[PDB]
Formats: C-alpha cells, structure tokens, sequence
C-alpha cells in the first residue's frame, strides 16, 4: 500500500525522552518511517519555544492534500539548518521516537509510506 493509516501519540515536548531519530537527513527520515512502520512514534505539536528543545536535523509530517476516515494525508520533510528536504502543506507536528510517555491525544493520519 502506497498509504498507512496511523494514530500517532500526540507527546508534550518536556515529555519526549529521545529528543530526535539521528544526525543526518537521510538518516532521520529513515528512522522517522522504520519508527511509522512499527508504531513507536510520537508527534509533538510545534508551538513558540518547542523545536529549540529538540535535536536536528527534525521531521514533519505535513499535510499532502485536502482526508479519509478522519486521517489526514501527510508526508515527511526534515530540516537542518533552516533548509528543508521535501515540499509540502501545513505542519501537523514533528516527529519524534516513542519509548512509552503517556500521550495527550492521538493524531490520525494517513501517511504516504
Ligand atoms: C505496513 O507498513 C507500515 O506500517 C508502513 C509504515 C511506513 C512504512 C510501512 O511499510
């Protein structure tokens, strides 16, 4: 399937014990679809004085289009350094791995795998 649908753990930031999937874009992104794959990712959502609290280079999810069964559909971009790797809508958050904070709500989302 060229999508999944997902229910993301939405995590407060001063939560998230793994601040970041790694230290290249590759990288990054590649952890960000194993972690997607294997249901142990988190979202945070990015208000004023939340990225400076994690580590680059980050991931988004993105909204792609204008959203089946309740999941919006979304897909990676990362950023290092002001530059982005990707294209794409609105950020519905920042990814991050989930190793078992209590979220405060879940993200539905269909992700272009
Ligand atoms: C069924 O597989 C999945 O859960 C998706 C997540 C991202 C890659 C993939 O295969």
């Amino acid at each position: 399937k060229t999508h999944v649908q997902l229910s993301l753990p939405v995590l407060q930031v001063r939560d998230v014990l793994v601040r970041g999937f790694g230290d290249s874009v590759e990288e990054v992104l590649s952890e960000a679809r194993q972690h997607l794959k294997d249901g142990t990712c988190g979202l945070v959502e990015v208000e004023k004085g939340v990225l400076p609290q994690l580590e680059q280079p980050y991931v988004f999810i993105k909204r792609s289009d204008a959203a089946p069964h309740g999941h919006v559909m979304v897909e990676l971009v990362a950023e290092l350094e002001g530059i982005q790797y990707g294209r794409s809508g609105e950020t519905l958050g920042v990814l991050v791995p989930h190793v078992g904070e209590i979220p405060v709500a879940y993200r539905k989302v269909l992700l272009r795998k």
